[PDB]
RNA sequence: UUUUUUUUUUUUUUUU
RNA sequence: UUUUUUUUUUUUUUUU
RNA sequence: AAAAAAAAAAAAAAAA
RNA sequence: AAAAAAAAAAAAAAAA
């Protein structure tokens, strides 16, 4: 796995991973990548629903930062809001929305985050606005964990980049992609899509059966050449398909004798 | 009607095709004349008969 | 997929189908597709391709990035009209969901050192002008029209421009389903990408096969034949390419490879 | 010692292709972490362990 | 299936088979079987122990047949006896007796049948010779069926035959080869050999475990390269062999650590 | 056996084995295997062989029928070495043992017309002098030899030769064990036997198929190919052989025959 | 003989 | 549409 | 008796 | 609830 040595230090170079990912993805052993860690100057070596999310700000350089993280993965959205206020947080909040499913938000009792008009976007997408203590300390140190996190990626970031929010984003796409994380071995974005994928199982069954409620079926049972129906449809096969009549009766049919329409009425 | 019967074979394919590797109500059966219980399977359909 | 292998080959012979095709089709690796392209004479929609263009609203530049194979979209105002700002938003789109193609008109920003440098350093392929795939050509404006159409139902009670545009984005990717499947945006993309995540997985890259030569027991013939290139290393069997073009799964006690 | 493996070879392969189809006192087993039950199958030996 | 109709009817030209024999040789149906067999003028249309045999003596055109029937099964054997006495009657049943396992023979209470010589027979075998009527009279209603239908078939081959012994054998040789019987559609010497075999598991289980605990085996076990043993063999394997060691212990070798070796001693 | 056909014609190939080894090793078909070593430009034990010969012992003439592949014997004191005494004596072994295949030395009595007047009947290949089979060639004279050591163990106490000579092959029969196996002769006759009934009741014979030509479609070629003639027809497969002299397998849907 | 993936067994600890 | 082999179901009768 | 964690033994596949 | 027998229904393979 030498010849992996090279084209390793060059990602190190772009992006700063640590020996966790780069063992993961180059195959080698934990040894080597914490020396690998070790020779860049500039580095070191909870059970929450799918729709909790945490906010913060931040204040580096004279600007503001707005951190948005994920409590169950760790996923972490970022901006540079102009100034506190309100309607800032309100937007940025609206804006996170759109892009991830939020139920639930914990916060701060900050003056900015209890304005009218973070209590109308937080009516708008029906989701429960909490402020104050949270319940489980865990969440809040991984928030304030994640927020240093951040601040050490900007310090190591910078040097490399002229303005501040070309770095910000460059740590964000860092933390989210590069490093990985715990359990399971898999960055955040990869968690929070496996938590999202697997929540939305029963609401697809649940819209496959209203669908199926639909189409109709024309069978042909035994020799008789008259059709019969219209049946409900159970499921269709390659080779034969599962039909439950109105009386109840469960009845396989060929496929070359069963015809299935799903009618422009209704 | 042509139409009407390629749609609603693309469409009963996809929806068949988008839940493939879960389901509710994980049930045993014994097929034929094998007394041996066999499973876990998915639950299609539980009817009275 | 030992019995895969030459019935998918047949394909490429009769219709000349693409490696995606061929991996969205029989489920295999990309490095057996390419072998199979490339032996061809004749030769020479996926989870991480977008589409990025501008438009103008009430004097103020909305930029928009749609995915074409589920409909997601992406929206933000720009400032000014400048290549800094879309690289920005680029660089942003691309910290949140995996980009590995972009495309975008030939407009002057698109242009811009610093479009190059955001591309360069995210290492993305990207392209600008006629779109390569026959399809999804006119998918931006159809989306840049009905974002327009949902803007205005909501901008009556709404005070500033950028609200009126987060809602509908929101509205757009959530609250409306699709056809043939009746899937929202949102959990088309977030499926495709769980599916691609699982196949990735599953195939761990770190091929680097280089040009390692095989030399291979074909039928009851004793004899050494080739040499041939190295497609695929398996423990169960060996895929290989000859210099007549034929792709071969061997077992692995009759292939002798030599570095 | 050849000829004695030879030949000692040949018997075990003789003997044990006499008995292919018959047994006494069949058995189910449970084979790896699956629990479902699996069988009948002849009995070769019991022993204790 | 009329192409068989011509061949299957020149069989019939030479043994007198029924139409259950046809049918289940030539897959021809139940009627026109029927109709080949009346096309025919010289033609019309138990559980006991292994080892249970009944003797019979009957005389047709000045000569004494003796016919030895299986019960279970109906094979029958037959025998021209020169002189009606005791002292042939013990050298037909010695040589029965010496082409199958006779363990129970039935008689009745003649004078020939009680003769010392058939007692010194019937001891030199260990057998058990049973004289008086028999428990279960269907024996004995078969025993009849097969008599008459012995005589019957001499009766249609003679014509064709011209000593009396050709014609008896050729008769005992349709009896049980040619026509077919009752349950499993099986001839009758079919059947005997069938019964006999299942009967014979048992011993050569037995006899398998005997030879089984005389070879050794030595083995080696993990990366030592000591050998060990001897130690008794339970199973030899294509991949792997089975062991047991004199400790108790069950060992599963695979073939290339284990060489298997049967002595000139003991 | 689709997987069986090709491998077991290899053999025929190197070793140019029998087609009764075929049957025994592959456990195929007669028919099959009758095509294979027919398709061989080089090519133009069982159950049912048995071997006759005569001995003389206290002016009495013994005659003995072997099995050559189990070891069990048969004797009958023949008044006279004549060619009734000897047919009669065959018919009577046949009407208890399946026979299938007599051979026996050129002695006068082998050649009669009664002998070949009772093989005819029974539809016996009966054949003499040297045995075709290059093993089982002094099988006979070894039981003979076998037979006359062990009566004179019981002649002293036996008044008549014919019991003495039944309590022999009594004693030869079931009181004596061979090797490799540790059966007597009549447990492996009878093992034998109910394995050559099992093999016939699956086979069911019956095949008459004639010169039934056949067309078969061969790998991805779409025309049509042969004529080649028809081996064996099953529901699953059809086993086919070409005038070039190969035996091919091929499913039922892409094979068209014609009487 | 060394190292990775998978499978089958033994001992100890924490709960039910 | 007819006939053979195999498989899956329903009704009636005889025992446990 | 079931689940989880740590240690030990054997086997199969792969590279040398 | 299990076994056996008779009748009825459907499906797969094969010949026409
Ligand atoms: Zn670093
Ligand atoms: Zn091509
Ligand atoms: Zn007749
Ligand atoms: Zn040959």
């Amino acid at each position: 796995f030498v010849e992996q040595i090279p084209e390793a230090q060059e990602e190190h170079e772009r992006y700063h991973n640590n020996w966790k990912d780069l063992k993961a993805r180059f195959k080698l052993p934990t040894i080597v990548a914490k020396a690998i860690i070790e020779a860049c100057p500039k580095c070191q070596v909870t059970n929450a629903a799918v729709g909790t999310w945490q906010m913060d700000c931040t204040h580096l350089e004279g600007q503001v930062i707005c951190v948005a993280v994920h409590v169950a993965s760790g996923y972490i959205e970022t901006k540079i809001l102009p100034r506190e206020t309100g309607r800032e947080t309100a937007l940025f909040l609206l804006q996170v929305a759109s892009r991830w499913p939020i139920e639930h938000l914990h916060t701060d009792n900050g003056p900015n985050f209890v304005s009218a008009e973070m209590q109308a976007t937080a009516w708008w997408l029906k989701i429960e606005h909490t402020t104050g203590v949270p319940y489980n300390p865990q969440s809040q140190g991984s928030v304030e964990n994640k927020n240093k996190q951040l601040k050490k990626t900007i310090q190591q970031i910078r040097d490399e980049v002229q303005y501040l929010s070309t770095a910000v984003a460059q740590a964000t796409f860092i933390l989210n992609f590069k490093r990985r994380g715990g359990l399971g071995d898999m960055c955040p974005a990869e968690a929070l899509i496996n938590m999202i994928y697997t929540e939305l199982q029963t609401t697809t069954l649940q819209n496959q059966i209203h669908n199926f409620s639909d189409f109709k079926v024309y069978y042909r049972k035994g020799a008789n050449p008259l059709w019969q129906g219209p049946a409900h449809l159970v499921w269709k096969g390659e080779g034969a398909v599962v039909l439950r009549t109105d009386e109840g009766e469960v009845i396989t049919v060929p496929r070359r004798k069963a015809k299935i329409i799903k009618p422009y009425g209704q």
